[PDB]
């Protein structure tokens, strides 16, 4: 990582005040997700012919909300311990590469993670680019491993 | 959960406080884990021709004491949601299952771990207690979904 000091901050400052919010927004974020890419959605098989109104609500969804905040978080945690940081994510990567998910599924995500947590926030373009940054370096990752592993 | 209010506030407020420590003090968990108990350490196979000073200070070893806080946090951040609970611990009992992990060596993890905090923390015997019953809750998900995983 060529992430900053400032940029780590900017990340991890801005992460701590998001995080006690994202166990509320956060289903709304994949009902956005979804509703922009239903390739998402359809890897969610138990999302199968329903109602993204039962979606919403859908225990499911709200599990890998919570999923999605804690891997963040381990990220985030680890920006110091590149190696941890590569296990961590590695680890990531070949669950969801079982799943036949792409890295491309991944930069979706994240491109709409960032503009949804600005708008939430309300935090400067450093922060947002300190984000998108370190977003990359995580989908640099997947997206290496997913080469690395035999389909 | 027969989880009172006062049981999972006791645990939610001394988890606070530990997750902080989990960076300082969660490798030395392990190490007493494994100490132990040597067939734990035995499903890490990387580690086994490893000095346990090697095992300590390993990027893996780190990764799942991460792993395990993280898992913990998301299990009490959930106890007023018991039907997503029950998702994410059916998640984690899927993948350790795979390895041919018993919801026994969960248990053993999880007592240790009670007794670990009390001794960290300095906790009242209330909050091991409500520890000791929210992982029980834990535990029975793991054990029930092992059934079914057959
Ligand atoms: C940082 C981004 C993400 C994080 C941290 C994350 C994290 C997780 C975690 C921890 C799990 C449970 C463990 C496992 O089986 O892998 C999971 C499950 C899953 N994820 Fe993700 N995920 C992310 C992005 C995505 C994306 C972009 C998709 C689809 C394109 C996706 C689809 C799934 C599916 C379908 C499951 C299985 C859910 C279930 O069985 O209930 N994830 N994710
Ligand atoms: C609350 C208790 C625990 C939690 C939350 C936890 C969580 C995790 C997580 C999230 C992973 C990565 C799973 C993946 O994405 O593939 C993992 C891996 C693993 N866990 Fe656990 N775990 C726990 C207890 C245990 C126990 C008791 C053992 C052994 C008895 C164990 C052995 C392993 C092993 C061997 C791996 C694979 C590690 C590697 O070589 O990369 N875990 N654990």
């Amino acid at each position: 990582t060529k992430l900053t000091k400032a940029e780590k901050d900017a990340v991890a400052n801005s992460w701590a005040a998001l995080k006690q919010d994202w166990k509320t927004i956060g289903a709304d974020f994949f009902v956005k997700l979804f509703e922009t890419y239903p390739n998402i959605k359809a890897y969610f098989k138990s999302f199968d012919n329903m109602d993204m109104s039962e979606i919403k609500q859908s225990p499911k969804l709200r599990a890998h909300s919570i999923n999605f905040c804690h891997g963040l978080n381990s990220f985030i945690q680890s920006l110091d311990e590149p190696d941890v940081l590569v296990i961590l994510v590695q680890k990531l990567t070949v669950n969801h590469f079982r799943r036949k998910i792409a890295v491309d599924r991944f930069q979706e995500a994240f491109a709409l993670y960032v503009s949804y947590a600005q708008d939430h926030a309300k935090f400067d373009d450093f922060t947002a680019a300190a984000w998108t940054k370190t977003l990359k370096v995580v989908a640099d990752v997947i997206g290496g491993h997913m080469q690395t592993l035999q389909k």
